[PDB]
């Protein structure tokens, strides 16, 4: 009874079931069945461990586990680290190491220097070195991982200790997992949330800006009530789409640095001109909503609420700063507001009736189809196959993501599932993965580009053999189609030999790893595809031939 | 004329002529068309990026570059780098960053500490601070990659500075090292000539040959020394074909693997009777373990290498010349001019038992076994290339070892695998380099199903670059190395952790353009090898197998 | 029998016999007499102890020691050991560190990350996990250590593993001269510098003190003397010719043409053209800005390590080499050359030694060339030929000690080119005098930073050292005010400015007899005393500098 089964039955104290990941040598000291109740997630790359194990967590609330062995089982693991440390999830990583004994960084075969490679992307990095201690260890480790901004923290696991049972005995000490992740919270942060309400006060037109963090503090039905209230709309990043239902009327969208060059039409100046007061709620730059995004028309006064201390003042310098835990703001805030009457909130249905637009587009292209009729199409469908305030749309990343931005359907918070912080190509795969098996009876769509979609493809083999019926849509255009437009906005020309592909047959592929599927080269061809793959009880894949035909010119707000 | 061209301009005056990689945003400050000369190979993943630039240099004996967009495409890169660092070649890995002004690591959009999380697995990590300078950290990170041991240097370059003209005016000589630099121990001349004493006295020598000999340029001197002296050259497992096949002196590659794989006692047979072990070019990262040799009677060793021993607590040898390899051999030589030559010793047992693993003519119900594919594989291997010619690369895995004991090598690198960091998927992207290094040689690929489809997606790279290599996935719908640590560790398995579903690898070839078919015994392999070496083209064959192993035989591995 | 008495025993194998520290709660765990033939040297401050590994390692050639407690001991110490990665000496640096099971870093009392603090300033940094692996940590330690560039090895010991028996029941081999790199092609590269050596009129070499451990003096000698060619200098290599020779043309530095009122460097440099930096390490502070005067010159670099700043030095052509290897190449390629016409610098020989003679009294205090005048005349009648040490401290009478200061050996004139640290003095000066028992060792040391590290004047007291040190006063930090006269034209006194310090007083607290000096004639007389005294002598000597 070993170290193997200590760290097995304390990663189950902290409610994980499921162990994401690629097994090396490593397995000679661990087999994955010592604990009744936890089990091993096989995947093709690590990646896609460590992105299923984050987007688990970010749905659940709740720590998740990957695991990869020594030496380059724990580089190609760091890039689902990278995710989790940029996107904010509580992930347990684990990887294997050289023998206790034999530990010589860059000598001896497959050994890194582990710690020191994870530690600038991590919360928490550390090395076993006495068996017994691996139950403190993935308990600090948790709560790190489930302090703001939530992130991974790392254990590397010798060989010899993970299969030793020197000082491992028969009752282990309460969990004490956070309820919700921990915050900072400045003192006087109530008079600065007081500061906030007498800007409100004045305020002719104010915005909510609700980040991923206000969803994490479980303030999304609090934000929705007093949005409600004070008439103010709520405007989002990208994975807090769905903090209010499709439809709602204080639904403003999501923003992107993208959507001015993608609708050619103002929408940053439609959306924040009139602007004059913006609660960046739950802010985090990571996000990549940023001040610049903001900055549109009139002058603003903002306020900052975190969890954490403002890390960027070099570019955001908020007029007031609420540090605190954003449900406590909130709550805080009614209080303050209580007796305030509702605003005249301010006008965008020229913005809503160009991507109403896009969305009903009815033209027929002679390449193929276009991004955004894609995207009413899996709208369509996902609106069929989920109860009200179910489902999840999820994005790999390229161009197309920020059609899906603007385009996709969320009837909840997470609805639209995309990488935020490190947007990683391949993402698309692990996120529609640990989407499912945290709802396993909703439906999961993924769109992908052919670029990432490629860099991530052979997982599909995992899909099957977990049998998660996730329909995917691959938009193929044979390109890095978001890097022929960096091309151009820079240049003002494309070079092929750095973003041009030959032809991937999609469908035959998804086919090859046991996945069924099929064509699609128009609307029509596409929604029959998709009711398809919504009602057939398993994966399937749909391949749709896409364009873009951008304007180069019109992309200035991402400098 | 920006930092981009002076970057460009400054690899090209270093002879490289490809930059392998995937381009993100910063292509609005890089095209990759500024500097004539200079091609961008676009691959599905960095990580074949990476591994392709490792695999040219190690070949060319020249530096060689690769390329990620930030955050995410460097820490992708990140496995190819620590290919690059604990397999020994010299490559200039470079990355864009957030913009100068707008660093924030883990708080900025797609912003890591790409200098902090590199520096660790390479020789040189560097941001790119004030454009013009450019030049001069190429230069330094060239300096450091080809210093003994070899290895990658690393560059991270903020969007905005690599797009910058500031301070570039419109070159020094490049002065690239035509072999590495090395270190070299005052003294080492009478340690050699302690060495050349313990020879004389010695009845049954070895030289057990690694890497580092070959990229010293020491492999003709080293076969002079030994066809002299009658003394057998043993190799790790990148160092095969520094002899001929056939050579009577070509006693074989070593792994731990190898007793458990045959069923005999081999590192006996190979080892027992030996007095003393040189170790040329010694490098424990190849995995040729002190522990290997240490069988039968006591032995004196020698360690020669171009760096200080960095592992006295598992390698302490009688006598330690710290030098370059070839000037080891030069002043060997000199000093044991008048020695007689030596009687060597027998593994005939050995070399009867790997022949007859070769010829199986076995047919299983399962599918075919491992050392059965070699075979077909050496002897098309052998029809199609020149002698002194072609490459046979393998992945990583059980069947691994088998290319290590089994696989045809008729020149230096003839086969080559990952050593020292040892990632699966590597075999694509060492095909690859393999190619454009050699144009005109056969280059044939094994690897499993594990692996192979773990980085499987640049088959359609191969396809794109028309390289005409010959992919063979072995395929048991198993991670078989882990399953048989499993039963090493535990003496049984446990499926969630080691199995697949189905894949039809066939299929997934002519999904990325790439012409295949199914083989399932020798004669269907031996026709589907020959179609597709005289093919001009790609080509893939799957090949079912299965292994049966005996996890007792492996007591090595500990 | 435990991991205590297993490092000092293999400290010895590699030669060591003093370990210079201060010792902390580890005491516990190591005594420090398990091992015959090893002392323990207390210091007052883990900088001293480090320090003096450094130069007892520069002079001696071989791997010195030095040991503090964990946490605030081990930063302590990291100052020394900045010092010899900068400076460039051989040192195995021990710090005790919290017991195993309760190392979390800035948590645990005393605990610091000890390891990720020291390894960017060494060549090797590691922790003892294991007890007996202690053996093998002291020779990796050794390895790196004594590998171009030549520096510090640090070693972690938390307290419980270095006191266990757990694990322990081979030749150490310790490198007789430093390990380097050499280039394929070296020798082709120094044929280069040959057909540049022909084509030359006046050519110089600029030897640095990586040369001196290369064993190349005499041969560097013997080389400048058939060719007739010119020796200048870095701080620390002053003495490989000497005292006299017509071809030390000494040793520069950035403020010698302000001292002496003189185009020193332009008269040094101008009409050279061609310059080989043998054993050049640009850390020496001899940087290429400092011959570039006059003409266009080619320069050939010669140094066992790759060139680390081809920003700042691009030489024509690189030998990438051992320096005695390079030197009997070049002596072989050059064999049959003509002697050079060497350049006239006796203008600049005439006003240094002018300076050196001034018989002026001034109403305020000595000058420091005068001081350097007179520790020069008794140095050379209290030491045989060829010996003595004289050690300068850190700040503007420094740069008097590298024009000035005699120097009749190899480190004859010792100081910190790399690190420079202030109070670095104290700590050279018994180093050099334990390295060099019978030879008069003499300090020059600043107010400023002879204080920043005063308290280590009982150590010399304690050990009976008999060092002669020289305190110039002038209660300021000085080239701190200098610097602040250079950038914006004025002096701030409350950054700069000490009240008075007695250092006769001083001195005499930490059981050093002592005297105040205030012209020649007293000075002289003092140390001769000092000289002779078979005891350690301090004199303090108000100066003044005046911009
Ligand atoms: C790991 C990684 N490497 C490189 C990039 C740069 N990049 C972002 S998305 C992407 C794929 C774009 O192509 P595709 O998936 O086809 O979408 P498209 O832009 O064509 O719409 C690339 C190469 C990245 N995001 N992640
Ligand atoms: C990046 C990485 N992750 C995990 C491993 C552990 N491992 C080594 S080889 C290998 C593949 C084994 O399967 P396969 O390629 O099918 O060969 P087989 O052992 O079945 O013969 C794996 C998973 C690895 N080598 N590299
Ligand atoms: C550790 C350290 N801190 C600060 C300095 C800056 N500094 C260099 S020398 C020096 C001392 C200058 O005063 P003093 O020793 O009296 O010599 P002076 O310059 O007056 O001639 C100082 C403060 C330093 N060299 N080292
Ligand atoms: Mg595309
Ligand atoms: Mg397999
Ligand atoms: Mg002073």
């Amino acid at each position: 009874p070993t170290a193997a089964h200590a760290l097995l039955s304390r990663l189950r104290d902290h409610g994980v079931g499921k162990v994401f990941g690629v097994v090396g040598r490593e397995a000679a000291s661990i087999l994955f069945d010592e604990v009744e109740g936890i089990d091993f997630v096989l995947t093709r790359h690590e990646f896609t461990a460590g992105v299923a194990a984050d987007v688990l967590a970010r749905i659940t609330g709740r720590p998740q586990a990957c695991w990869a062995t020594l030496g380059p089982g724990m580089t190609n693991l760091s890039t689902g680290i990278a995710t989790s440390v940029l996107d904010r999830s509580p992930v347990i990583a684990l990887a294997a190491q050289s023998e206790s004994h034999d530990i010589f960084p860059n000598d001896t075969h497959q050994c890194l220097d582990s710690v020191a490679i994870v530690a600038p992307m991590s919360k928490y990095a550390v090395e076993l070195q006495r068996p017994h201690e691996i139950t403190d260890l993935v308990d600090s480790a948790v709560n790190a991982a489930m302090t703001e901004p939530v992130g991974p923290s790392f254990i590397s696991l010798p060989v010899d200790l993970l299969g030793s049972s020197e000082g491992i005995d028969t009752p282990n000490p309460p969990a004490n997992t956070p309820a919700k992740p921990v915050g900072v919270v400045a003192d006087g942060w109530q008079k600065a949330a007081d500061q906030a309400a007498a800007l409100l006060a004045e305020a002719k037109h104010p915005v909510l800006v609700v980040g991923a963090a206000a969803i994490r503090s479980g303030a999304v039905p609090a934000i929705r009530a007093l949005a409600e209230r004070l008439n103010i709309p709520v405007i989002t990043t990208y994975i807090a789409k769905g903090v209010l239902p499709v439809g709602h009327e204080l639904n403003y969208g999501a923003v992107t640095g993208y959507m001015d060059g993608i609708l050619n039409f103002p929408a940053l100046q439609t959306m924040f001109a009139p602007v004059d007061l913006v609660l960046t709620v739950g802010y985090d730059y990571a996000e990549d909503l940023r001040p610049s995004m903001w900055q549109k028309g009139i002058e603003k006064k903002t306020v900052r609420i975190s969890p954490t201390v403002n890390p960027i003042p070099r570019v955001y310098r908020p007029d007031v700063d609420v540090v605190t835990d954003v449900l406590a703001f909130v709550e805080h805030f009614e209080t303050a507001t209580a007796s305030f009457g509702a605003k005249q909130r301010h006008d965008i249905e020229p913005l809503r009736a160009r991507i109403a637009e896009f969305l009903a587009d009815p033209e027929t292209y002679e390449d193929g189809m276009r991004v955004h009729q894609v995207i009413d199409s899996m709208n369509t469908v996902m609106e069929e196959a989920a109860e009200p305030g179910e489902g999840t749309i999820v994005s790999d990343i390229g161009f197309f993501r920020h059609y899906g931005v603007l385009f996709a359907r969320a009837d909840q918070p997470f609805g639209f599932l995309t990488s935020a912080g490190c947007s990683s190509f391949g993402y698309g795969i692990p996120a529609a993965i640990g989407a499912q098996m945290a709802r396993p009876d909703q439906p999961t769509f993924l769109i992908a580009g052919d670029g990432g979609f490629h860099s991530n493809s052979s997982d599909l083999e995992t899909i099957a053999r977990l049998n998660l019926p996730i329909v995917t849509v691959v938009v193929n255009n044979d390109t890095n189609g978001l890097i022929e437009l960096y091309q151009n906005i820079g240049h003002h020309r494309s070079h092929d030999p750095a973003v041009k592909f030959g032809g991937v047959d999609f469908v035959a592929l998804a086919e090859a790893n046991g996945v069924d599927a099929t064509r699609a080269t128009n609307r029509e061809e596409l929604l029959a595809a998709l009711r398809k793959g919504a009602e057939l009880g398993r994966p399937f894949l749909i391949e749709v031939p896409v364009n873009y035909d951008f304007q180069p010119g019109g992309f200035g707000a991402l400098s």
